[PDB]
């Protein structure tokens, strides 16, 4: 046969290998650290043979030519992975083609990038040698391709890009992405700071954020950027990134529930090489990408990859070939880029805005570059890298490198060239100066937040008898043909009833309170595992159809108006994916990015929400004080000790009691429907955008004795301490009391049942509903009206070193001593674990206290 | 040509296949002339000449059917034709006594939980029904593992079908299952505050049916949280591996010891633990050779859809990042899923790396026993109610093939029924007796009387001249040669800094044959350019490790003794958990974990809280792991400043745990002698210092370490061994870490002899009676104060402003806090404010 026939397969084997593989081969580290294959007759002397190509013939230097130039040079891409064959075929023709040349003035731009982004940094290491400042040099084509990113969502026409980023470059990015005034950078390393500055505790100068509006130099159009504050704990700003750009596109109607596709804020996500392939909330977050409840149609992923990771190299950072192959996972196409390319660097940026653009998905530029100095700029990395400190020490920068390639184009002169840099570094002189002559403010110790939000002196939750009726006919306002679960059915029952007659249990309650707030024009946010049913089967805000499948909002009916006109409401209620890191992140970001919003995330059991220790610890009980960053979200945690074990019992309220400060958080465990039904619209409506902790309960929602009234819902308000029915309106004596137990949460119906049993007249039991902040006031006027107890005890079924008793223990003495002096526990013995793994000693123990408090 | 077809075809179906393969039970979702021509194909054995009809039938059954094969990801060439070789040919029809066998663990599996079923009908078990396959599987992963002689499989899982793997793979007495499911429980399983039956492990010997081998197998107990055991297993098997000299550090590279790692799919594909975990898989540090995970993917997690759970195709795509197969196979195809178990360990031996089974099936019942599925996924489970179960069609096929008659059948049946019922009756048949609070397990583990920790100084020396004892033409980096130079100066003279004192207490335990872990991020040089654990050649690149000169005796003979130290991945979940499991895999080992900062510790929450502080009360089993956790308020903000002491002291119960905060290298290094000696498995938490490191006054004498042992508490050296008078003292500072060189300096600056400053070294237990003796020897005391540079709700004050008062009432009635106010974040971010306020509490001190 005609060998040309062999050769040809030769062809169409080389062109598959160069576009699965050739990233391998790829010149894309600026450093340069590191017989049996059957060629079908193909060699040297067939270079100028014309070949079969998949509809064209083409000459095989010219196809290697091509192949070579789009996966073996400076970028490096990944994307044969990519199930959407429409979606190889897109990245295909875009880099399988000659590039258009960037203009003279786009050149000249470029450049003006680096030269302020070495500039910068070499200005702060000549001023303030002795601070670290986590440069980016080697690293700063970064800021030209930032800019890329920005000005190309700018084109589409998109109306914001929010970016999370970590300490690498970060100063940089602030003043010469985002805008953050060099007087304000200069400011914090001066230490002089106005009072505004100085504002609560605060944070290092590499954790803050900032906004402003991006102005295109090449088109017509301007975009909104901001940059989020973020605590040390790398990669954990994450899914908070996520979280607040979709509670952003929620409000534009852009995006998953909008009324159109555009998902018009994007979320720019930037990471360091050890850390993105290190941390898990990274897979937590990309796996959230195409959730209903989660997706933002794409981000834009930079991995700032310097090839280390503090002291450790890159083989001991990771198992993967490159630090972004967790987001193959996902679909994302990759493209790795030589960072001392800024062309290159530029290009790609705009390819992955428009891939994200036309797919609405993820897209990863993992830019290769290099750390200059050590990894902060007191450290000496020739300890443990002395090889690679060899190799940058004989490197130019790409700001050098690319000036000379400038003035070996024509486009500028030496002396040019020197002149702009000479009035950069003047600028920055002349600011420096300005800063260092004003006036000195005395430092003072750092003042506690609590008073910066209060509570309006006038605010009603109760609502009237109409508005519980509408939510309970909601239930049953099924759609025409819907056919009910059989034994979902009676709930349904039961709540129109319940609605018009009273004994509304707890589950109802939440449903009348979101319903509430939904018909007053609010945007309602509720997520978590099993969610949707409710993990104790007892909430149904969403009914599935026994026959279809098809589902039912009921709550969503209250969003219209009785007249047909929409309140503004919404009810957004999703099971969320089994995380905890990544899910409570993404609620608090949701929150911070839309205030006006009720936004609750609901752990299966408290005893989870550890798993979101890092989200807790640096965001909810502390972003006020540090960043003056204020968010709104409630973590249901339903907590109790039943006899399920001791990873079914504790949501660790002692925990919540320790990070209370500077009343940054309320903390609260009701024991009344009703109570619950007050907190959660006090909550949506106050106007404070502080966290709430709900313990919630499991049993109790179905112990027929924690029902409440329709006047409770009607008539009162949220009450932060509660005295006995018997008393409040009974015929109660309350100067026979001697005795005063003091408890919160379910315990409290154990120890009624037991004073009833037993007519104890000379017990009283006084519930503290809300734990944080402590209700001094309320608490103090109602045990003012107990004149006869001679003593006090702090029921608990928690351990003694578990629930309120650590915290109460010692600040209820200290706090209304008049009162507390001599307050004595009755609780379990302290335990490692929350509880005993067995229900028949948890139920020994259980009545040990009940015996004990009436003993 | 036509060829030209063959070629992308037999490509399409390698690497797409598995997107058409019959792997769901449930079902729920270039031309035909050229048939007959023959195509030239790559073959096995050499390049073959094969019929397209051929090329098809075979690449259909290799990878439409009931096995979806993803491979195409890998890497390396010899992994991907090592797997073609073995999917694309015929494969080994099992024997009819092999069939039969296969046929007695669907028995056991399904039989076992209908019997539950039957008798406990109110409890909680999470049932394996509609995934009976996994049961034969894991025989056949174990069979095939005593196949290759290796020496241990290692599982960890989570609850579905635990109870089932605990008596039908694991060896657990059904006696012991039932008598937990009774609540009648003799006083060893009484034992601790204890925990759920679907969370307990097991120990026992496997041995083969058809051949000659036996192997080890164990299952390691957890806690609820999903996936948390993942690096708990890696790094049990890790010690069990270093001990057989298998694997990374061993003598030969059989990692003869085996991590089966059993996932659910809402977990595997939603927890951040499984992605670092797997981030750990070829890490020098870490490396085990390879896991085998199962994943039991029932197509549902609780009331969730996978479409709320997962944003990729399959929940295992996350494992593609290690280059591992994956293997999805149709459950209800038992001889298919006994193939791909055997296939995997196969592979798992050949290339040491991970593989994973995702095994397709479904959920019988609610996802717990007492749950109705139907009102979330009513379509679901009407098709659930058509499917006959796996042993029933498997029983069917064999009658079919005249393999057995259904008389055998059924009477094989009944006989595993009628010894679980005999079994049953045996336990309901005894007494039941009174049941008590659960007890602290405090008592269990108790310190032998005066033990030694003291060295002498002939072992100092030879640890200082360690350090200059280079390898032939090493060339030290010219800024870490005056470290060197200066510990052998501290071994012979005295004057020894924190960081030296930590590598004589290593390098003496290693000299006594001990083995030595220690590792964390960047903790071969260290965080604070202190350790120099590792020294690298400034030319060469090449590693110096002074403390492994001393696993040698001066006689030329090995010690047993080891150092393994290592930088760890940027994780502190995975690390820690991985820290944690290796303690419990070697309790002879002294293994240390460091933090960067203490204050990123909180990123292993889940692993401190239900593995670390409560394992032992909750299990039985026991941790001697050490985590370092660099804290103090030294200006550089609420995330370089606290590795949080107030929690760890609020979880502290029942002596689970020793705390510590040393104020001097000699005491530090007789905690860590005393934690490596004492025969005791606890944890050990240590606060360390940052710039205590170099305070010149934080030194201690060579005297400290050849004729002293660890002290609880400290008093000022002015009235131990100088001319202080106790009598003289008024006011009682009482403090714990670097705040006491501050408060002393400011006594002497003023000559206060009217104040004391007395630390407490170990923070839990509190040393009750060194304190009270104490402060017995200071007569004229008239006021105490606690003082501590932590906020007012951190540090210390919360638990000991509770405790002392109530556990010493004559020294402690009347004590008072001065501290920082009480914070919502750790510190300021300001170096200027925290300057300000540390001044404030020293001049409050001294007020
Ligand atoms: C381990 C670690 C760093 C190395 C990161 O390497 P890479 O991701 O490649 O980024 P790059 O630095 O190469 O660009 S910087 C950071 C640290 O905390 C600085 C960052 C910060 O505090 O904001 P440090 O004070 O310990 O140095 N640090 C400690 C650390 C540990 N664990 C977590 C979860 N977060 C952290 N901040
Ligand atoms: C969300 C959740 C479960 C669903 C798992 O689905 P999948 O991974 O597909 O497994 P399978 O069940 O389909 O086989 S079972 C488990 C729970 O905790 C039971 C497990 C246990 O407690 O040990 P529960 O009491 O809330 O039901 N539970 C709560 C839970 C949440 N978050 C974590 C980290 N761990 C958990 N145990
Ligand atoms: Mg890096
Ligand atoms: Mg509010
Ligand atoms: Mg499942
Ligand atoms: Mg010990």
């Amino acid at each position: 046969g005609d060998s040309i026939e062999d050769k040809n397969a030769r062809v169409i084997e080389l062109i598959a290998a160069y576009r699965n593989r050739g990233h391998l081969m790829a010149d894309i580290d600026p450093l340069r650290l590191d017989l049996d294959v059957n060629s079908h007759g193909l060699t040297l002397w067939d270079l100028d043979r014309e070949f079969k190509v998949d509809v064209q013939r083409k000459k095989l230097r010219d196809i290697l030519s091509v192949l070579r130039d789009a996966y073996c040079r400076h970028v490096g891409v990944e994307y044969t992975h990519i199930l959407e064959p429409e979606q190889q075929r897109w990245i295909q023709e875009r880099v399988e083609t000659k590039h258009d040349k960037p203009t003279v003035a786009e050149q000249k731009y470029i450049l003006s990038k680096l030269n302020a982004a070495e500039a910068f940094e070499t200005f702060l290491q000549t001023k303030y040698v002795g601070q670290k400042r986590f440069s980016l040099e080697g690293a700063e084509t970064v800021i030209p391709m930032m800019d890329a990113v920005i000005d190309q969502c700018a084109e589409h026409g998109l109306d914001e890009v929010v970016i999370a980023m970590p300490h690498r470059g970060r100063l940089n990015v602030l003043a010469n992405i985002v805008g953050k005034p060099y007087s304000q950078i200069f400011s914090e390393f001066e230490g002089n700071l106005n009072p505004s500055q100085a504002h609560g505790s605060g944070d290092v100068k590499y954790h803050l954020g900032a906004t402003g509006t991006y102005i295109q130099m090449f088109g017509d159009n301007d975009i909104e950027v901001s940059l989020t504050a973020n605590p040390s704990h790398l990669e954990a700003v994450d899914p908070v990134l996520e979280g607040l750009v979709r509670a952003k596109q929620d409000l534009l109607d852009t995006g998953e529930e909008g009324s159109d596709n555009r998902f018009s804020v994007v979320p720019l996500m930037l990471h360091g090489d050890a850390a993105f392939a290190g941390q898990g909330v990274v897979a937590e977050t990309l796996n959230l990408a195409l959730l209903r409840g989660y997706r933002t149609g794409g981000t834009i992923h930079i991995v700032v990859n310097n090839q280390i990771g503090f002291t450790t190299a890159p083989t001991d950072s990771r198992s993967s070939e490159y630090c972004t192959d967790v987001a193959k996972m996902i679909g994302a196409p990759i493209f790795h880029v030589n960072g001392d390319d800024p062309e290159a660097c530029a290009w790609v940026a705009r390819l992955a805005v428009d891939f994200r653009q036309a797919f609405k998905k993820d897209v990863v530029i993992d830019m290769l570059c290099y750390r200059r100095r050590g990894h902060n700029e007191g450290d000496d990395p020739s300890m443990t890298q002395p090889y690679m400190y060899d190799v940058i020490d004989t490197k130019r920068g790409s700001r050098k490198a690319y000036t000379e390639a400038l003035i070996g184009r024509g486009d500028i002169s030496m002396k040019e060239a020197e002149d702009a840099l000479r009035d950069y570094q003047g600028q920055l002189e002349r600011v420096f100066n300005e800063v260092r002559e004003l006036e000195k403010h005395e430092i003072e110790p750092s003042e506690s937040v609590e008073a910066d939000q209060q509570i309006p002196s006038k605010l009603a939750t109760a609502v009237d008898k109409a508005m519980l009726q509408r939510i309970g006919d909601a239930h049953l306002a099924l759609p025409e043909g819907f056919t009910v679960h059989p034994r979902v059915r009676p709930v349904l029952e039961k709540r129109r009833e319940m609605a018009y007659e009273g004994r509304i249990d707890w589950a109802f309650a939440e449903l009348l309170a979101l319903g509430s707030l939904i018909a007053e024009g609010k945007l309602v946010r509720l997520s978590g595992q099993d969610t949707q049913r409710g993990t104790f089967t007892q909430r149904h805000a969403v009914i599935v159809d026994r026959k279809t499948g098809e589902e039912f909002t009921p709550l969503q009916l209250l969003a219209t108006n009785p007249d047909g006109t929409p309140t503004g409401g919404k009810f957004l209620v999703y099971n969320s994916a089994l995380s905890e890191f990544a899910a409570v992140g993404f609620e608090y970001g949701y929150s911070v990015g839309n205030p006006d919003a009720m936004v609750l995330w609901e752990a299966q059991f408290g005893d989870f929400v550890n798993g979101a220790q890092s989200i807790i610890d640096e965001f909810i009980s502390s972003g006020e004080a540090k960043w003056g960053q204020l968010s709104d979200v409630v973590l249901l945690l339903p907590h109790g000790h039943e006899g399920q074990g001791p990873d079914h019992t504790s949501g660790r309220i002692e925990r919540f009691l320790q990070l209370w400060a500077e009343g940054s958080m309320t903390i609260a465990m009701p024991s009344t429907p009703a109570n619950y039904f007050h907190l959660l619209r006090r909550h949506g409506k106050d106007g404070i955008q502080r966290p709430l902790i709900v313990f919630t309960p499991k049993s109790m929602l179905r112990n027929k004795a924690a029902v409440s009234d329709i006047r409770d819902f009607t008539e009162s308000k949220f009450r932060s301490v509660l005295e006995e029915p018997m008393y409040t309106d009974g015929e109660g004596d309350r100067n026979k009391v001697t005795r005063l137990l003091l408890t919160s949460g379910k315990i409290y119906y154990e120890l009624a049942a037991r004073k009833a049993k037993e007519n104890r007249e000379d017990v009283a039991i006084v519930r503290i509903e809300q734990l944080a902040p402590l209700p001094r006031r309320r608490l103090a006027e109602t045990l003012d009206r107990y004149p006869n107890v001679k003593e006090k005890f702090w029921v608990q079924e928690e351990p003694a070193n578990q629930g309120a008793w650590p915290s109460f223990g010692l600040t209820l003495p200290e706090i209304l001593p008049d009162h507390f002096t001599g307050l004595k526990r009755i609780s379990r013995r302290a335990m490692s674990a929350p509880s005993s793994g067995s229900s028949k000693v948890h139920a020994v123990e259980q009545q040990e206290i009940l015996d004990t408090a009436f003993g």
